[PDB]
């Protein structure tokens, strides 16, 4: 608990916020977000795409900072199909 980073996520069903330390790639942020979103979201979010900081990323190899995310870090999730 030395370097905390608050983040906010928007969903068509509601809103979900979380706090995690920056170090790993988006794969980490999404891993937790999707791991928790499943609590209320029965459908597999993996079949959908999520935009970070108003920007749609291709893979999760880039880090939060690599993408250019701000302190607030706002990402929205939407169903593509």
């Amino acid at each position: 608990m030395s370097e905390t980073i608050p983040v906010s996520v928007q969903c068509c069903e509601g809103r979900f916020e979380l706090s995690v330390d920056s170090n790993h790639t988006l794969r980490d942020v999404l891993r937790q977000f999707k791991r928790e979103v499943a609590a209320l979201d029965p459908i597999n979010l993996e079949e959908y795409v999520v935009n970070h900081e108003g920007k749609l990323l291709l893979d999760d190899s880039v880090t939060l900072q690599t993408v250019g995310v701000k302190k607030d870090s706002v990402f929205v999730l939407v169903r593509k199909a």
